[PDB]
C-alpha cells in the first residue's frame, strides 16, 4: 500500500567520526493527556501540565520500544533504549495503547495546537 | 536487499493541530568542505569554516530535492524546498555529486569529528 523502497534512506560521505541523530533529545509536558512534546529544545504543543526531564541520546543510542496511549489526541507516552534507557510514562490513562516493539525510531514528526494531537514515527523495524 | 516495509512509519492521535517535524532548521558551517552540520540547534561536527544562516521549515514545509558532493567526507550541501525556497550550495567542489529529486527528507543523521564525516538521509521517494 505504498511503492516497495518509498521510504528509504541514502548514506553520503566516509566512515570517520562519531554517530549523531537529528533526534537528538526529548522532554514532555503532560497531565492527563499530553501538552507538548520538545524535540531538541523545540517546543510542540502548549504550556500546561508538568515538564519532564530532558532524555539526550548517547552516540549509537536510539528507541528501541515505544508505548503510546491516543485516541483524538496523544495520552501517554513512554520510551526504552538499545542501551536499556527508559522514559515516561508519562501523561494518562484513557486511550488504545499501542506498543513498537523491536525497532529503531529514526524521526518523530507530529502535530500540536495547545496539546499533542498525533505523532507520526518513523522507525526501522528488526 | 532489506525486508518491505521494514523502514517505515505509524501515526498516532487525532486529526488536530499543526504539523511540525523533529527536523526544525537547519545551518552548516563550511569552507571547502563541511565542518559541521547544526539540526535545531544542535552542533554536529567542529567549529572550523564559516557559518551559515539558519534555515527553519515552516509547517508543512520540507526538503524536497537536496544535492550532496562527497567522498570520505561532505564536500558540499544544497537543498529546496516544496514551497521553493534554497539553502546553499555551501561547501567546495570536489568529490560526487549526488542528488535527491522529488523527495520529502524525513532525518538527517550522520557521523561527524572536527568534519562532517557522513549523511545518513531518510526519505520519502516521489
Amino acid at each position: 500500500l505504498v511503492p516497495r523502497g518509498s521510504l528509504t534512506h541514502r548514506k553520503f560521505g566516509g566512515s570517520g567520526g562519531s554517530p549523531f541523530s537529528g533526534l537528538s533529545s526529548i522532554a514532555v509536558r503532560s497531565g492527563s493527556y499530553l501538552d507538548a512534546i520538545i524535540i531538541d529544545g523545540v517546543h510542540h504543543g502548549g504550556s500546561g501540565g508538568n515538564l519532564s526531564p530532558t532524555f539526550t541520546f548517547g552516540s549509537g543510542e536510539y528507541i528501541s520500544n515505544m508505548t503510546i496511549r491516543s485516541g483524538d489526541y496523544i495520552d501517554n507516552i513512554s520510551f526504552e533504549t538499545n542501551m536499556g534507557r527508559r522514559f515516561g510514562p508519562y501523561g494518562g490513562s484513557g486511550g488504545s495503547a499501542n506498543t513498537l516493539s523491536n525497532v529503531k525510531v529514526i524521526q518523530i514528526n507530529g502535530s500540536a495546537g495547545d496539546y499533542l494531537d498525533s505523532l507520526d514515527i518513523y522507525y526501522e523495524q528488526y
